[PDB]
């Protein structure tokens, strides 16, 4: 059973990484960042996202685990001083795997798929943002504002939360769309409410004038030219976590936003 | 196969009801409001809610169908002039049944269960509303404001929508909690975001000073004294609709809030 | 120069009141709760509101001052341990007076005026809340929801803030109206945005079906039957504070909601 | 008394412009786009903003007037078919001038002032947006989100409205700040409520890491590097409108967002 460990690169996370590799050396555990089976993130949630995207082609073969050196994270939910007990149970242990749903983002020109852990956003490159929203091949609305954000269940606690979106429990295979500063007068009308779509529903964005958009998936932001369709749906692929303890999602929400 | 038809009582809905009973008389269809198998609502969504609560003890044995004489409703989605084609297919037809999730509300003193189609709300009888929120036996927050609203998937388009809640597709077995004018300063903290809970999750409300609350289930509002716990969870019971046509939930949302 | 002191009634505020009366006795300062010139509140903001409404017929003749025994308040902005220095400067001192705007609320039947320090709210007695909104004799909208709240500048930090309202600086003679869980579909339309009205603007509420409303002014809540019009405007009367120090309104907002 | 007329450039507005110049030729009215006294905008609100910024150095010497060829605008509030009656009263008439407040935006490096009619916004060039907010030389908060928007009274109906801001009547000399998708957890805290500042209050933005910002004034968007301070305050300069009729601001709000 192979493993690898990424670090935030600062003074604290690098020294915590070298002490776990030394601890993992007392066990016959091979370090392999090429085709690992246990990926360990040390730092914050952004480090976990980078660690996730580094191996998004082997999601079935990998069980993730995150350690937080700064604040408490939603994916990095392991205190740094608890690493020695983590190394012990992650070696000689069987534990159990927990899986979360993911978001597929398809872009067509005149196809490019993506996998997101938190959210995927769309904005305009310069001019005003105007798109028609199609839900299962039915025109629902014509949005105009700053943009739109489609979130995963676990990602509702991120950017989705800042846009008024609802926090969904990760056991629900769904995706949530939220609006960014839309225009609503007697002429232009958007729904306003966040929308939650189940598995096997397809939300499609279609341009109306400008065909250049600034699509961002998680932290990765990029620019697309002459875009024909942006296609959202819940991915069949799932991330796999490795849990040694009961840390409820609703408890992580509490400690992060209420008090801890 | 028995049937019954409730009416809004006005001049328009009563005459539409008598023309369907006459149409149903050409077929060997017995009218029975005691133990029917097909309940028909004529009027609005409020008439459908009353028709629902009139037979919430025979939900498996009943397939509902609603006709709207005023506006377009979410449960009453059949144009009045389409009643003759409805009577024809509802008699000699097999159609297909569609089921939505429901909400169970338990109240304990020193137990009383309820079934809601839209939402269940809690407020205080006079004084300020203060409750502790417990999620699966874990204290999540101490709310203080006007009250709280727990919504069903199909009920997100009602009161839940007015509170900033997200609109969920009815195929998702879940419930959504939304806040009513909460207080948030450096001392008192609520989450603010609407919360979506899956099946088999229990949200419990517990008093902090006053033990009298104005609990309302759908339209039925009542007052409870010396309350110990308000217990929410997704009911195992489901309502059964009878669909003769493709009318997507997202299309009903469009026609009701965008344009029609 | 006469004075009086009200108390929250608890063990802490009553003992703090008797130590100031003893301190005020070393000076030739007459205690008079009939026609005072300096009203002192000890406890919280609710105690200050009661102290305000106890003498709302002598607002020009009174300069208010509040002490907070619990949390920090917006009107009770004096630490309890700073009472001896307060008694000293309030006796032999000239200080300076600060004035805030107030809200006039007129109710007509088939007239009853009120003065509010924070806000005045309107709801329905049982049935749905439906009112037409008239602004300077021009029909602006037909509201339907839970109710409406009209706030004073200093009251924007209270109930107005919980309804999404903006926080106005008290030096602005204005009033702010905010909506309570309104209904908005393709048929019924409200503005949604909080509205800020200047001096000499009249916002009038007019019933549409039910003519019974639960009008509340600050903490005082009451019920009115067969109501014809609810009339809002900025009062010409102003409350008078007595400031010995620089405590900016924006600083009080910071300490109350950010950190202190 | 000189005059000039700008056009949207389309087929409809250009032909409406040439018919007014011909009408203004029957009167001894000199056309002068260098130093006019009456500026006329034909098209939309964006055309009025460009017409405003074309002469923001002669605001006292100019009384503006806008005609709308597309929708109804807030600054272009004159029906196209009413141009002949406009030309008549604008020539031989005295009318009356109406003045609105404006927003001053100062940027310092290691000064550049601006005048806005609607709003001024700040965002980050790439990285996360983090700024400290200083109000009259007092640190109020440390914002982190997408950005911030400071609005004028008449501009509250634009971008400010899309951010949850309140609509202020133009007779109030003030400015309103609204937040753009801020982050709020147990660590990072923003006020959330829109803030309304009176005349002679200074809101200052100060960077925390990145010193490059995408400042936008009305429609004009630009990029600033190595920024030290962004300084907001209500300008002493005021725009001057020329009104021939009673068109209340609250009525323009009604026709634009409710119905017309
Ligand atoms: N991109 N970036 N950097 C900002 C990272 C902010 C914290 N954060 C990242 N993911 C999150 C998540 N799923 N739930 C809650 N909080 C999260
Ligand atoms: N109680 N009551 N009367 C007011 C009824 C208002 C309309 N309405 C009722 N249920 C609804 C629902 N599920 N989705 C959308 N709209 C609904
Ligand atoms: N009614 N009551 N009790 C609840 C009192 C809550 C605190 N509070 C009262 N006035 C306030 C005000 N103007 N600004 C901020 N906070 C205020
Ligand atoms: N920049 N740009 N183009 C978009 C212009 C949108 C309409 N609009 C411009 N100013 C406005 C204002 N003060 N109140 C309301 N609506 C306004």
């Amino acid at each position: 059973m192979k493993y690898m460990i990424t670090s935030k690169g600062d003074e604290k996370s690098d020294l915590l990484r070298l002490n776990m590799i030394a601890g993992f050396g007392e066990y016959d555990m091979e370090y392999d960042d090429v085709e690992p089976e246990i990926v360990i993130s040390i730092g914050g949630d952004g480090t976990f996202l980078s660690a996730f995207h580094q191996y998004e082609e082997r999601l079935d073969e990998i069980a993730f685990i995150g350690i937080h050196t700064g604040h408490l994270g939603f994916y990095a939910d392991w205190r740094p001083a608890e690493a020695d007990k983590l190394v012990k149970l992650l070696a000689k242990g069987e534990y159990q795997k927990v899986s979360y749903p993911l978001l597929k983002t398809t872009v067509k020109y005149g196809e490019a798929t993506y996998l997101a852990l938190n959210e995927s956003t769309v904005k305009s490159s310069g001019g005003p943002f105007v798109v028609d929203v199609v839900i299962n091949d039915i025109h629902f609305e014509r949005f105009r504002g700053d943009g739109l954000c489609m979130s995963t269940p676990s990602g509702t606690t991120a950017y989705n939360k800042s846009l008024g979106g609802a926090l969904m429990h990760p056991s629900i295979e769904a995706m949530q769309l939220t609006e960014m500063a839309s225009i609503n007068n007697r002429v232009y009308r958007t729904i306003g409410s966040p929308l939650v779509f189940p598995k096997h529903h397809v939300v499609s964005l279609q341009p109306v004038n400008d065909k250049d958009f600034q699509i961002s998936v998680d932290h990765l932001s990029i620019l697309h030219r002459d875009v024909q369709e942006i296609r959202y749906e819940v991915s069949a692929k799932k991330i796999h976590f490795a849990r040694f303890r009961s840390f409820p999602f609703w408890r992580r929400v509490h400690d992060s936003f209420i008090e801890d």
